[PDB]
């Protein structure tokens, strides 16, 4: 270009066209024939994915508009966990529909007063044409995280990573009814193939046993946990002990041995046979532990100690004196293991598990920290699932019906409004439209089809075929996604759309905060 | 913005944005509520006007595509005169309006083809929505020269600038019924005001005579015109004189002096009384002319010459044996005058002129470098209409027309070219769109009110009146335009956007001519 | 300041901006009580002044819209000579006033369109305020010049300057009854002081006598003027004499030194007594012309020329052979002098002089560069009373009264130009104010009576005396101004202000022309 062209457009041109480059960047990885990036550091880092969050969080980003365009993924991670991709691409289709109107000189004030009342009324029609289904079905279930799973190059283990996903999420829904996602373990140790991926009915600890006399298998194993440290106690006055008797030299030292002895004594009377600590213990607490046949792990850390709590029912203990046979857990299996080349610990066959732990394996590091997001998206929608028990018919059918029902609205609306109400409904056919444009079809002539099966019939779920390039019913196809992943996705895009709608200035602050 | 967002346009995009901006330019000079721009030099030099062509002719502009918009406007001034800003606003708004398909991935052959069958489809129509006027009629082109002058500033001399030009125009329809415009001379002389301007039925020179003896004021003159010099010929073969006799110096230089007197004593018996010579006359020839109360002017240029010989029916001799009472012309008065402080030679009342002067008043010389323009637009137009006798309603009634009758078109058409038939119907409204910008009034209200004028009627005619804020009978009003400045305009627009379409690569030159 | 206040101002007020700068620049040098400007130059030059085309020529300008307000001095200076500072603080109030209207949000096409029509209706007042007198009327010619010459630092000799100049400027009126200012010479020769001036009814020559055995005083001179050089004539075909007798050298010798002895008894023949050559004389030519007694100068300059044939009658002859008794002029007194250190020739007494020299006398250099300046405003003043026959009364009582007939005027229109032929009227008052502000007065207590004074009569005349204090008729104190200056000053001011209201762009040009 050149310098006299700074001119030729407004703050809000600049600010749209800012946007729309963020969802340009994004938009091809939409979809079952969606394609990947690759990021690139300074230092020669590099990551592989097609997640949309993680593009827009790893760029180098900026300007001001396409920052506040980043914190649209971001939400979406956050609240939901799956579609990160809609919402940018519907976010910068807004701002470009925006952009045809405010060339034809309509006030910025009417459009957003026109996209809000637009929104709410997408709200009330997702309401209403959703398919409500219950929590304890895990057919539903296994469809939507297969679903979930398409296009993301992990495709081959789908059938597989379902049902491992659809246990390992049916195993921590809370007495309340509600998915925790940190009650999950994720671990990611190379060498196999993807199908050699398993799921684990306990923990998996970074650890080895302190002392190698220490059995390396229990069986119907009794764990105590501790958080405080086995050592010699300090006196928080501080001390001296002033040896006035050479025959007081070797006194002082038994007794310290003794103060040790007895711990160890303590703790096997309270029945257990397998140890963690959250701290320090001594070797000499390691001999008497070796000789009494307790196995032990010292400085375990808080998060592995809360996951053991979970898994074992076992009672994490502060202080030694209080350690009974109320406070240990029960597990059928503790063995140490080599795998992948790193020393771990294996506690399995849990009596009543509230954690559980997904081992991901694979041929190459890069290959892992794939698999690892594609399992991620897979636990939210199934946790959505399981929460609201509502589905939504998929491969963009319910943009379609969106559009369609707003058009309906927009006649009632009168003024200027109406414009801009249009060009919202107009504005999330970006989706099916995407959805032909990556598979290479021609989305002109798809979408008239698609549109006319909905016309005729009040049909819900037809949508395209990105394979037989056809346009079939959704759900008799079983491409099926959870409610909560387009309400969310609309509010956020609308919500994020408005405030560059609203803005005309951009001025320099003085260091704001 | 960012090093690395050049990645997320196409080449067309590049060059359809580089496009917009000159269109955006040049937009709000348009209409009679139209404003004007400054420019400035490198070197100091300014200039006012609101001409477009000029602004795009003046412009520092480094891109190759805005290079190529220019050309839209040069044309128009070229082959018409008038109309160099709806030509380049219309071209942007094409470019612009395609830009909205592209998106929408259309090929782009798809939109030329289309475009080129709604271009021809807009020559029928403005070839029978037309009204045909015959070339005598003068009040209908006081009319539309008094259009070509409505929102240029200088407004308030229209109504006499009107009736100087059509007589200026009028006088130089030649034998075949054709206008050339370097028949007319325009003059521009600083002092009094611009109501102060006047036609001259004859010649203002740049010249005062040669010997101040000569008479100042002379009646009924008998002009005689020379391409050679008064002065003592050469001989092409080289030559000495070789004086060998003392009484042989003064015969020599008397034989000399006899050579120009008798070149006079030829003038004279021709019946001249007014001479002009294109080349030198010597300071002894300048001495008889004055004894025989001859004027003379001499280095007279070769179109002031033309003029003259125009003007008085004189014959350019070349030599002065050949000079007869055949050769001379006639005019019933020629005088010097000193006139805003230069001294110069009158020509009036002529026998038959064939060539006219207008003498363009002013207090100031940016005020007479834009009444200037503004005249030159009006002989354009006057040209036109006395050329073609076809006219043309004005005020953008034109262009809703249009739009309406290629949209009945569009449904005959079919395929994906309708798509284009209709964004060019659809691009044509920027013309009074933007009237109405221009005059703070509301378009979105003012454009379905004029659309309706003719849904109803078939009325050619109704169209804003820019002052009063309502649609009215642009006929009835006496807003009038000649037919050929609507179709060079959409011709230039439709044959250059076909090309920025027709692109999709930019490359190097290794030093093209 | 800071930089990040460029956005805050639009391009309109930047030039309005811009341009009242300059007005403020010249406004304290306006009226009786008027201050000098210093003018210092890059290479130690020096100006003092209170001429204001002159500050706004010589200084350094650089912005586009001051250089647009220069323009309007200038046209002052061409037109009429006198009125250059009014016509600046008009224009400037002018804007100034505009800038009142445009923070009001009045669009600019209005402003302009009333502004045009206040201009006009100025006209017409100021054609039938004024007062009528013929031009033989020598006295109210002085009473004019008078008023030209107040303020100027060269008050003290006005009562001189006003008869010297009267008759200068009444001689040189042409048999048509127009004033042409390049008639009357005036020469600038140090020494003596101002009142020392002094007006020949003749001419001064920059010149002395060829050979000094010539007369150095004639009384009734026969004065002959020559534009062929006393010279021995060249073939214009090339020449050798080539002497082949011994004999034959002295003989071609004599025979020149006989073509210039007969060209001297020729001019003897006419009856000439004094010489003028436009051209060289050879050395041989003035010795024959000392041995008859003729007084000649050579290589003097046309317009010298020009004025000794105008002075005396002589016709310039450009061949001796046709010099005769007819084209001798006369004079009664030829003398060469030493004046101010220069040798000069005095003509003096003529026939009947058609031109006429003022000799401008003064102790410094620095004194003479202004008295000429205050010499040429009353010659501009007298010829446009001569001319026009038609005068208006002094002291602002002009202004008053057009702003209140203004005022009465704009109660007729109707609509939102109204405002704009009220800030109109409303500018007009800024020449009394100033009038007042130099002095040292009560401005805003002056104005309330001099209005009063106006209001209660149709009083043509009162206005301020900015001696006394008080309010006077202008006409019984005899401050007189002539109309043209009053009338070309608003139209200038005018004209020139509607450019800057009709801009809104500034860009840049590639190297213009
Ligand atoms: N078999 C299929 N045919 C067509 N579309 C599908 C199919 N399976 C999934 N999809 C669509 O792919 C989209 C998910 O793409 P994805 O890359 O996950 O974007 P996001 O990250 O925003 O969820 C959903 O809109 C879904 O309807
Ligand atoms: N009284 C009027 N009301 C509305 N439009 C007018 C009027 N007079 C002229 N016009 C319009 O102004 C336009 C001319 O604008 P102009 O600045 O000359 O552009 P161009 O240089 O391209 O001809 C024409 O389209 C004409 O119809
Ligand atoms: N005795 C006086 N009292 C008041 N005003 C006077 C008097 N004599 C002259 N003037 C005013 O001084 C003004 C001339 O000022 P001047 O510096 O010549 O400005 P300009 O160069 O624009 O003519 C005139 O308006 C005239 O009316
Ligand atoms: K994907
Ligand atoms: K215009
Ligand atoms: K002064
Ligand atoms: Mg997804
Ligand atoms: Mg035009
Ligand atoms: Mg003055």
């Amino acid at each position: 270009e050149n310098m006299k062209r700074y001119m030729g457009r407004d703050a809000q041109r600049m600010n749209i066209l800012a946007g729309r480059i963020i969802a340009e960047t994004v938009r091809s990885t939409l979809g079952p024939k969606g394609m990947d990036k690759m990021l690139v550091d300074d230092l020669g880092d590099v990551v592989v994915t097609n997640d949309g969050v993680t593009i827009l969080r790893e760029m180098s980003v900026e300007h001001p508009a396409a920052k506040m365009l980043i914190e649209v993924a971001k939400t979406q991670e956050k609240e939901v966990g799956d579609g990160t991709t809609t919402a940018v691409v519907v976010a910068g289709e807004l701002l470009r529909k925006a952009e045809e109107l405010l060339d034809q000189n309509v006030h910025p004030t009417i459009v957003v007063k026109g996209y809000q009342a637009a929104a709410q009324k997408a709200q009330e029609l997702l309401k209403t044409i959703a398919c409500e289904v219950g929590a304890q079905d895990k057919e539903i279930l296994t469809k939507i995280a297969m679903t979930s799973i398409t296009g993301k190059g992990a495709e081959k283990a789908k059938e597989k990573l379902a049902e491992i996903i659809v246990e390992a999420v049916s195993a921590v829904v809370d007495d309340e009814g509600k998915v925790d996602k940190d009650l999950i373990k994720i671990e990611k140790k190379s060498g196999a193939s993807i199908d050699d991926t398993e799921l684990i009915k306990g923990v998996l600890v970074d650890k080895e046993r302190v002392s190698a006399q220490m059995p390396k298998k229990v069986t119907d194993a009794k764990i105590a946990l501790l958080n405080c440290a086995i050592e010699i106690k300090e006196t928080e006055t501080d001390a001296e002990i002033r040896i006035t008797d050479p025959a007081k030299l070797m006194e002082f030292i038994e007794q310290e041995e003794k103060m040790l002895k007895d711990m160890v004594a303590e703790i096997k009377a309270s029945g257990a046979n397998v140890l963690f600590c959250q701290k320090g213990i001594d070797d000499l607490a390691q001999h008497y532990l070796a000789k009494e046949g307790i196995v032990a792990a010292r400085r375990v850390k808080k998060s592995d100690m809360e996951k053991l709590a979970k898994a074992t029912g076992a009672n994490v203990i502060t202080n030694i004196k209080d350690l009974s046979a109320q406070d240990l857990g029960d597990a059928g299996l503790v063995e140490e293991r080599k795998i992948s080349g790193d020393s771990m610990i294996f506690v399995e066959e849990c009596k009543h598990p509230k954690a559980v732990t997904m081992l991901i394996r694979g041929t190459t590091e890069h290959v892992i920290e794939e698999v690892a997001r594609a399992v991620d998206d897979a636990v939210g929608v199934v946790g959505c699932t399981i929460e609201d028990g509502r589905i939504v018919s998929g491969g963009g059918s319910t943009e379609v019906e969106l559009s369609m029902k707003l058009r309906e609205y927009a006649e009632g609306i009168s003024g200027r409004e109406q414009l801009a109400v249009r060009a919202f409904a107009d504005a999330l056919e970006v989706i099916p439209r995407t959805l032909a444009e990556n598979a290479g079809l021609d989305a002109i002539e798809i979408l008239v089809k698609v549109r006319a099966a909905h016309a005729s019939n009040g049909n819900k779920c037809a949508g395209l075929n990105v394979f037989t390039g056809a346009v079939e019913d959704m759900c008799e196809n079983g491409v099926v996604e959870p409610l909560r992943v387009k309400t969310q996705a609309i509010q956020s895009a609308a919500e994020s759309t408005e405030m560059l709608l609203r803005i005309d200035d951009v001025i320099a602050a003085e260091k704001l905060r």
